[PDB]
């Protein structure tokens, strides 16, 4: 076989899960957050996949 | 076989999971956060995958 | 076979898990955080994969 | 076979797990944090994979 | 076979686990932290893979 | 002060939370269940407070 | 002071939390369950407070 | 002071938490379960407080 | 002071935590279980407080 | 002072923690279990407080 990509690719066979991202956010997984009190200014309480590039 | 990529690629066969990211965040995995009190200014309480590049 | 990459690639066969990242965050694994009280200003309480490049 | 990379590559066969990172954070492994009280200003309580390059 | 890399590569065959990092953090291993009280300003309580290059 | 109870009592002052139960079930706390597939005959998947006295 | 109980009592002062149970179940605490697949016949997957007295 | 109990009592002053149980189950504490696959017939996967008296 | 109990009592002053149990299960503490695969028939995977009196 | 008990009592003053049990299970302490694969029929993987009296 032959393949040429510029990116971003994701090429496969017999594949149970696939995610391609440029951005941005993708949530595909099981996630449970239980929480009782959030205070403070300002605290990232429960972050799973996170990116902060403030300018 | 033959392959030429510029990146970012992810090329495979018979593959159960795949993630390609440029960014950005991707959450595909099981995650449980149980939490009772968050205070303080400002404290990253529970971070799993995290990136902070403030300017 | 033949392959030429610029990066970042991830090339394989018969492969159960794959992650490619430029960024950024990717969470694909099982993670359990149980927590009772977070205080202080400001304390990284429970960080699993973490990157802080403040300028 | 033949291969030329610029990096960062990860090239393989018959491979159970793969991670490629430039960044950034990737969490793919089992992780359990149980915690009862976090105080102080500011103390990295429980860090698994961590990078701090404040300027 | 023939291979020329610029780095950082990781080239292999028949390989159970692979990690390539430039950064940054990668957590792929089993990790259990149980903890009861963290105080002080500021004490790295339980660090597994850690890098601090504050300027 | 003086108090005589037969039970079940719960007597207090300055008290943030109170539960009295004879039965029966009482749910007053924060609870998050995230779930993707339940099979089998018959499996208690995620039980928090549970009592089974089949005769 | 004077007190006579038959049980079950719970007598106090200045008390943040109180639970009295005869039964039965009481859930007052923070709880997070994240789960991806449950199979088998029949397996108690994730039990927190549990009592099984089948006859 | 004077006190006579038959049981089960729980008598106190200045007390942050109290639980009285006859039964039965009481869950008042922080609890996080993250889980990816449960199989087998039949396996107690993750049990925190547990009692099995089958007859 | 004077006290006569039949049991089970728990009598105190200035006391941060109290548990009285006859049964039965009580979970009041911080608990984190992270888990990736449970198999076998039948294996107690992760048990914290456990009692099995099958007849 | 004077005290007469039948048992099981737990009598005290100025006491930070108290547990009384007849049973049964009580979990009040910090506990972290991280786990990747459990197999076999049937193996107690990670047991903290455990009692097995099968008949
Ligand atoms: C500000 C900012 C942030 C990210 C960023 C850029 C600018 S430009 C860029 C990029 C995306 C894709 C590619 N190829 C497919 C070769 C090369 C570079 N990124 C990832
Ligand atoms: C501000 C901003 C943020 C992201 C960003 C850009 C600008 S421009 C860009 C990009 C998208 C796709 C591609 N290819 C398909 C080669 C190359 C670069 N990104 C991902
Ligand atoms: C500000 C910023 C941050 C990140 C960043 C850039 C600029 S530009 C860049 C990059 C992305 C992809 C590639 N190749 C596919 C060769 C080469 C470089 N990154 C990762
Ligand atoms: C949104 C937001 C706001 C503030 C903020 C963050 C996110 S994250 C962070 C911080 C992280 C680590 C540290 N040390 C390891 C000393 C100190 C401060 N702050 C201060
Ligand atoms: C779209 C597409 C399809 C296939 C494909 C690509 C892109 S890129 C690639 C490849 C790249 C490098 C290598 N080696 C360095 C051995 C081997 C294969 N394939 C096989
Ligand atoms: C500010 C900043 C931070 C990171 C950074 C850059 C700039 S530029 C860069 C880079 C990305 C990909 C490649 N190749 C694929 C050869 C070479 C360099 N990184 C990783
Ligand atoms: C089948 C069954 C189950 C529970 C059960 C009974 C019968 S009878 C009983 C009981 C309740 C309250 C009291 N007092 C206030 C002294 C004494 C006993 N329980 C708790
Ligand atoms: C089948 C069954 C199960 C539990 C059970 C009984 C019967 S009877 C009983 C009981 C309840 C309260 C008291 N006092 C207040 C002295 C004494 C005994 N329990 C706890
Ligand atoms: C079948 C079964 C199981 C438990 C059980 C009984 C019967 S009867 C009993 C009991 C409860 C409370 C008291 N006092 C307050 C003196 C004495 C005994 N338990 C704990
Ligand atoms: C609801 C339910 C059904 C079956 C069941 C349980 C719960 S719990 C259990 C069991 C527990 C331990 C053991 N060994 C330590 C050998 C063997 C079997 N089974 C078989
Ligand atoms: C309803 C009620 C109110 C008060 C009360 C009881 C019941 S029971 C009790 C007590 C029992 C035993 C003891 N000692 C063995 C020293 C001391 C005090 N008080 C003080
Ligand atoms: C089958 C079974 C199992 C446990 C069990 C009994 C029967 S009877 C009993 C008991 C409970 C409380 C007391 N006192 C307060 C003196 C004395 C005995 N237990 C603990």
């Amino acid at each position: 076989k032959k393949g040429v990509v510029h990116g971003v690719a994701t090429v496969a066979e017999k594949t149970k899960e696939q995610v391609t991202n440029v951005g941005g956010a993708v949530v595909t997984g099981v996630t449970a957050v239980a929480q009782k009190t959030v205070e403070g200014a300002g605290s990232i309480a429960a972050a799973t996949g996170f990116v902060k590039k403030d300018q």
